[PDB]
């Protein structure tokens, strides 16, 4: 079929998990300024219609709130283009650029009033990414972990609103709490003797693996590609995602790769 993905309300679309059986194909474009006189670059996510037309979905840009520089993800390009701190998603990274968490626009647990703290309105964690650190002797492709909220019987996300440090996605992951989360990982690339490099297979095309070219899958079924991200030009990348991911999660995961410890060349 074709399935002309229905995009009406951008906030709703951004949070909508991709229907099983339908792949949502997008493209991420890097700003209009970029490496200049400071200012961080702005990334744009557009739906790539199979008719040749594009549809703006989200925009992301790094910002320096107080000390750390998180990415604000908004469905309002204009606002973000300036001091517009309006957002639907926020990407937070550790100092090393090895751990990332994506939140919605709810209230931070650590600053919540007693009235809010009753549970509700509290910030949700939509995804977390960990770029595995080198051990010392282990030989092989680096590991990328992606943690997302579990899905319920109706195939909808089971809202994760951490009330404390032990309820975050990264904590549930490290503690093995697999009840309300889904642990995903990058698909292991395979050494190709002709290219003399580790490769991945994007729709039949040999693709050199890197932080700029990867696929996310569930460890139990390597054939089902949850997310496929690849560089097609200097500042242009293709991004396709499938259930259980929504655009905000996929986009955030992609933004993390730009801000990761890796990505240096």
């Amino acid at each position: 079929g074709s399935v002309d993905i229905e995009v009406q309300d951008l906030e709703e679309f951004a949070l909508r998990p991709a229907p099983q059986g339908i792949t949502i194909k997008c493209r991420i474009t890097r700003d209009k300024k970029g490496m200049d006189r400071g200012m961080f670059p702005t990334y744009f996510l557009h739906l790539d219609r199979e008719d040749g037309k594009k549809v703006f979905l989200l925009a992301g840009r790094k910002r320096k709130k107080s000390k750390t520089s998180n990415y604000l993800i908004s469905v309002d390009p204009t606002d973000l283009s300036r001091g517009g701190d309006s957002y639907i998603g926020k990407l937070r990274s550790n100092l090393m650029g090895t751990k990332f968490t994506v939140y919605d626009n709810g209230v931070n647990p650590q600053k919540a009033s007693s009235s809010t703290l009753e549970s509700g309105t509290l910030r949700q964690e939509l995804a977390a990414v960990c770029y595995e650190t080198n051990v010392l002797g282990f030989k092989g492709p680096r590991k990328m972990s992606v943690i997302v909220p579990g899905m319920n019987m109706v195939h909808e996300r089971v809202c994760i609103r951490p009330r404390n440090e032990h309820e975050t996605l990264l904590a549930r992951w490290q503690n093995k709490n697999t009840e309300s989360i889904i642990e995903l990982q990058n698909k292991t690339p395979v050494w190709n003797d002709d290219t003399q490099s580790y490769v991945l297979n994007f729709h039949g095309r040999v693709t050199q693996a890197s932080v700029k070219n990867f696929q996310i899958i569930h460890g139990n079924d390597p054939d089902y590609i949850v997310m496929q991200f690849g560089r097609v030009a200097e500042d242009v990348f293709t991004m396709d995602y499938n259930y259980p991911l929504c655009a905000l999660q996929a986009f955030a995961i992609a933004l993390s790769s730009f801000d990761s410890k890796l990505a240096c060349e």
